[PDB]
This record gives structure tokens, sequence and C-alpha cells, in this order.
């Protein structure tokens, strides 16, 4: 269907869109997460004092809460970016392109916070900070409860060991998914991830020649995500009704009308 | 290792028929309108189906509800079909015996929904290995829950049925979805993935050979693995509400008994 070098000429061309849309790569969380480096050593967040002395050097479950909305919502901007560049995507049918960002921008979130996660806890302000597990479990009401399935999530998505060239393609087979409810024009968008496809098992191949059938193990993921997302809107229903005083930056509501 | 690839697929295929009482080639026969099913449309054709050609399953005189205990039925007889074909997949036996029971537990939910695909059309379902032809509109007309509880199963049939999947096709992928690791509580997660390693290899040269000009029809069967789960949870959505709700679902202990697993 494609041929060789135009397969590798799509993965560089989507890995190189991916550094300039995302501000901190894997690479970058990684290297900061193993550390052995005294520039790039964050700040611990383990409780309520050291989190007080955090926001000097940088309700609490409220505004924990807060936090990952406004990344969040960082984060729909920067994957909108993304997608633009992806060949194919910004000819499509313009309804076409919101539904496919509406139910994308969710999995491909989780996707990604996998990359700033390790069994410990999570990155913060661009990697400036580091927040345990421990204490986003212990956070009270259901609040403790939301931020722990996204930690159970990224350990075994991170058993795969993909890098950032890897997740470019990833990222986009999911952003073109053809089978999004109330799609117009199908075939272009499965014409798209087709080559998308193509790429990524090549990119998978040449980058993990070790790792047999990874192809097959990473697109097993995407049941783990359309699982995953399906909870997270059931979650947060709940605590909307619970919690009537916080609300949600627009594009997230939007998101949400119709899950 | 081509060879061992294609001797797996051989293997599997020809104990998928010997497992499986209708065959996707035999249900498309008689679908296509290639010796007549009975065809049941409405309350009166229900009658005389079963006065006539004895559709086991009957015995709450309320067809609805008769009905949707016929599908139980049904499931748990595949339920014992899926286990013989899991016998013969290489590796299976040898996995520890809780395993196995865990693996069958967790994937005959999908693995009926796949199969069920094979037997339906936009129109409607065979019965009876192909005896009778019962429509999708009678299905979706029962009351109350139990028509919205038929109609998303033709839904999703009629999106699989797309791939034209053959019966050498189906049979590995059927084994792949047996063989997931991922199932809660398993022991030794580590000899499942091997299996299943070897399976999606075979798999994929399969498809590959048997629809060479159909692109990615490898990665596009394994998206199909996300509207499995997310329809067998659903699924499972739809059984508790109508458990909730139904006074007239009584039958006798031990038979309540046999259906634990699906009800
Ligand atoms: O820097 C980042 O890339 C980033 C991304 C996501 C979160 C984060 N979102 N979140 C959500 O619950 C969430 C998600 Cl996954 C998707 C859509 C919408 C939401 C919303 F928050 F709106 F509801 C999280 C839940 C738990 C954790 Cl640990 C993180 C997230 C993110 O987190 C920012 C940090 C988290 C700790 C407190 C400071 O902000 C960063
Ligand atoms: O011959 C077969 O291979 C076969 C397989 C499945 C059904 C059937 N199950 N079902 C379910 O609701 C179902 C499913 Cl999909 C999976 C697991 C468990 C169940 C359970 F029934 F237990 F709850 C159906 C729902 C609708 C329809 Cl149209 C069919 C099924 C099957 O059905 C046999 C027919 C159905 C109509 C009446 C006569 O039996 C056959």
């Amino acid at each position: 269907h494609m041929e060789s070098a135009d397969l590798r000429a799509l993965a560089k061309h989507l890995y190189d869109s991916y550094i300039k849309s995302f501000p901190l790569t894997k690479a970058k969380a990684r290297a900061i997460l193993t550390g052995k480096t005294t520039d790039k050593s964050p700040f611990v967040i383990y409780d309520m004092n050291s989190l007080m002395m955090g926001e000097d050097k940088i309700e609490v479950a409220i505004r924990i809460f807060q936090g990952c909305q406004f990344r969040s919502v960082e984060a729909v901007q920067e994957i909108t970016e993304y997608a633009k560049s992806i060949p194919g995507f910004v000819n499509l049918d313009l309804n076409d392109q919101v539904t496919l960002l509406k139910y994308g921008v969710h999995e491909i979130i989780y996707t990604m916070l996998a990359s700033l996660m390790n069994k410990d806890g999570v990155l913060i302000s661009e990697g400036q900070g580091f927040m345990t597990r421990e204490f986003l479990k212990s956070l009270r009401k259901p609040f403790g409860d939301f931020m722990e399935p996204k930690f159970e999530f990224a350990v075994k998505f991170n058993a795969l060991e993909l890098d950032d060239s890897d997740l470019a393609i990833f990222i986009a087979v999911i952003i073109l998914s053809g089978d999004r409810p109330g799609l117009l024009n199908v075939k272009p968008i499965e014409d798209i991830q087709d080559n998308l496809l193509q790429a990524l098992e090549l990119q998978l191949k040449l980058n993990h020649p070790e790792s047999s059938q990874l192809f097959a193990k990473l697109l097993q993921k995407m049941t783990d995500l359309r699982q995953i997302v399906t909870e997270h809107v059931q979650l947060l229903q709940v605590i909307k009704k619970t919690e009537t005083d916080m609300s949600l930056h627009p594009l997230l509501q939007e998101i949400y009308k119709d899950l």
C-alpha cells in the first residue's frame, strides 16, 4: 500500500511535530524521574506542609483537582495543534475534525500522562515538581479514588517502554479512529489511519526488534484506554452532583456533553 | 517458522469445525438464500414454530421473557463448546488449572458475541443450528427492556461482519481472545502471553494470505476487541436492571443454578 521510505518519512514528520507541540517529552520526564542530575531535580510534595512549601518554591483536594483540570485544558490545546500536523486531518470534513478530537483527546491525555508517571508519583509544573501517589490517593471524598486509576494504567502502559518517536505515531492512530460516533465520512479517516498503522508497525519493528508482537500489544492497550475514559466520565458526574461549587473549563464541558 | 504458523492455523480451524455446531460458511449460505429455515417474524409464527419445529428452550408464559431466557440457555451451551475448543489450543491444558478457569470465565462473553455475529445479518438471526430464522424487527419490538436488550447485538454484528472474516480467520481470533493475560486474578501471566504471541503471529500471517488486498485488517480486527470489551460491559449493566425490575423471571432453582454465570 505504502513503501518503506515513505513510511519512515511519515514517522519522522510526526516525531518532529510531536516535539514542537508538546513541551515536556517522555525523554525529559525520564531524565528528571531517574535523575543523578543536580540541575533537573524536582521539589517533592508528599503531604500538606510540603504542598504549602512547593507553592512558594515553584480546600486541598479541590485545588489539586482544579490543577488536573487546568493542565488537561492545556493538553487539549497541545493535542489539537498536533492533530493539525497529521497529513490529511485538516482536509477532512470540519464536523468530523471536531468529532475525532472530541472522542480522542481523553484517550491521548491518559496515554501521555503515563509518560510523566512512575509507580511512586507524577511530574507537575513542567517537571519542576513531583507529587506522590500516596498523597494523591489519600485525598478525601471521592477525590482520592479519582486519582489512583490513572497510576494503575500508567504502570502497565510504561511496561511497554515506548519512546517519544513511537508515541507520536500511536497518538495519531488514536485520533484518526473511523469508529467514533456520528462521523459523516468514515472512508477518508480509515485511509489515513491505514497509513499511520503501517507507519507504526514499521517503526516498532525497527525501534524494538527484540520485542515480538509489540504492535499488537500496543493496539490492545487502546482497549484499556476506552474502558478507563468511560469510568472517568462516570466518576466526574458523581463529583459534579456532590460538589456543586466547582466547575469545568468550557472546553472540557463541551467535550463531556454526550460523554 | 511460517510453516509452523500455518500448521497452528490449520490445527485450530480443524478443531473449530469439530467444536461448533454451525459454521459461518453454512450460516451465510442459509442467510443469503443459497430447505428454507422456518421464519419467526411475529407472535403467531413463533407459536407455530415451537409447535412444529420444537425449538429447545420452551417450558413464565410471557413471550418476551421466554425469548430472553432462550438466549441465556443457548449461551450456556456455547460455553461448553468454547471450553472444548480451548482445550485444543496448544499450551492451554498445560496452564495452571485455576488460570484455565479464569481465562474461560472472563473470555466466554466476548467469544459468544463474536460468534453470534456469524449467525446474524441486518435482518435477523439463525437459531437451532440454522433450522430457524428469527427477524430483527420481532426481537427489537419485544416490550419494556427486552427489545433494547436484543438490538445492540445486531448493531455489533453488522459492523463486525463488514470485515468479512471466514471460519479459518475466526478460529485463530477466538483463540487470541481466550489467551488474554490481563484477566483478573491470573496467577501465571507469562505462559499465557507467550501462547498469545504465537496465536497473534498466526493470525497476522493468516489474514495476509487469506485477504492480501485488505490492508491492515490485522489491526482493524484487534481494534474490534475494543467494541467487544465495551459491549460486554454494557451487557452486564443491562442484565442487572432486568434482574432488579422483573418479578416474573422465576425458574426452578436448579435451572437458576445452571444459568448463574450468564444472569
Ligand atoms: O501535564 C499533563 O500533561 C497532565 C495531564 C493530565 C493531568 C491529570 N488530569 N487528570 C484528570 O483527572 C483528567 C484527565 Cl486524565 C483527562 C481529562 C480531564 C481530566 C480532569 F482533571 F479534568 F478531570 C488527572 C488525575 C490524576 C492525576 Cl495524578 C493527574 C491528572 C495532569 O495532572 C496535573 C497535576 C496532577 C497533580 C496535581 C497538579 O496537577 C497533568
Ligand atoms: O447459537 C449461538 O451461537 C448463539 C449465541 C448467542 C445467542 C444470544 N446470546 N445473547 C445474549 O444476550 C448473550 C450474549 Cl450475546 C453473550 C453472552 C451471554 C448472553 C446471554 F444471553 F446469556 F445473556 C443474545 C441476545 C440476542 C440474540 Cl438475537 C441472541 C443472543 C444466541 O441466541 C439464540 C437465540 C436467540 C433468540 C431466541 C432463540 O435463541 C445463539
